[PDB]
């Protein structure tokens, strides 16, 4: 299955946001990170990634197509807006092993607040 | 301003969901609840509602337009799916006075889990 | 099946638009006409409606839920923006009997231009 | 500014479609072609392309970012689905000089039908 996440200046969820901020996927799924507005990208939060998953960083304003082969939690940020809390979360498969890592990973205050909100969706 | 909330059997956020689950509005705004899938309605959570706001309960499968005049937090539920956690939150204006009431309001376990996730967006 | 049409001030398709501007449905389907921005409504174009279908006119800024029980073409307009060409088209079922009526119905110039574009999608 | 086009097996506009099928842009904009479904790509229609614009052909299932520097009409096709009418149109800037070329360019019957529908949006 394929999923889409938008990068936005302003949504219902606030300023500098990924929407949806949480994606539930299965191994082999595709996630498309697509700008709604200019100025954004997507980059892996290294401390919120499954084992063996390479970091990634898209170019500003480009759609980025991520295949989530490995199960677990994938945290993402927008590079210039990380401090403004622009973060998202993808859960791939059941019972993610890196839940604790995601709860404790160091990041800017607003990013941690939004990541904590996203973590509430883990199922 | 207008806002839109979809009533869904399933979304990225799970089963039986309002998407978006959080809306940020100002007095005079309208929020449209849209029957994207059949089987849903929208009903006020009486304990999460500003003073002077009349309760409401729409008919299954219909659109409902909520005009928010009074500032504060408005909690909403889908009647048949309340236990399945189908709840949403509208913040109207800055500095909502009823944050505590929203934190403590009694509801089914999954509803409380989802309301806690939504409350994290209050700004 | 349920379908959604947005009412917008400005889309890729221009100013004062329904998007999608064409919906392909089957008898018994539901179409939700939902504002993206304030100022819009949806109203039937009386001369583009199947036999026996009652006219409808939504209130400004409200989501409107239309059940398309009868087969044929349904033309819609936004009341205040009809002259600005804000029109849409729903095809319900195969081989619509009112195709000629839709091609010849009198309306403002910009509405006719956009209706002609929509009619190209009839299948 | 950014723009987004989805590559779809099916949409309201039919089978094998770009949605939106028409994009209005300005020089310097980017257009992201998003693999919402698998099986698609984006390729320039050589006869509908401004002067000095290099041809392009993306890989199946990938995102593609088109930077539009030169003004005029850019026609695009999906390679495997060209005969199925999977074509799109980008207008860059006012008063495009190559409208006639877009009207007459040779292509499969269904592609010409869909391109004629798209050309109706040129402004
Ligand atoms: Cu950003
Ligand atoms: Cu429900
Ligand atoms: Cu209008
Ligand atoms: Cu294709």
């Amino acid at each position: 299955a394929t999923h889409e996440v938008h990068m936005l200046n302003k949504g219902e969820s606030g300023a500098m946001v990924f929407e949806p901020a949480f994606v539930r996927a299965e191994p082999g799924d595709v996630i498309n990170f697509v700008p709604t507005d200019k100025s954004h990208n997507v980059e892996a939060i290294k401390e919120i990634l499954p084992e063996g998953v390479e970091s990634f960083k898209s170019k500003i304003n480009e759609s980025y197509t991520l295949t989530v082969t490995e199960p677990g939690l994938y945290g993402v940020k927008c590079t210039p807006h990380f401090g403004m809390g622009m973060v998202g979360l993808v859960q791939v498969g059941d019972a993610p092993e890196n839940l604790d890592a995601a709860k404790t990973a160091k990041m800017p205050k607003k990013a941690r607040e939004r990541m904590d909100a996203e973590l509430a969706q883990v199922n």
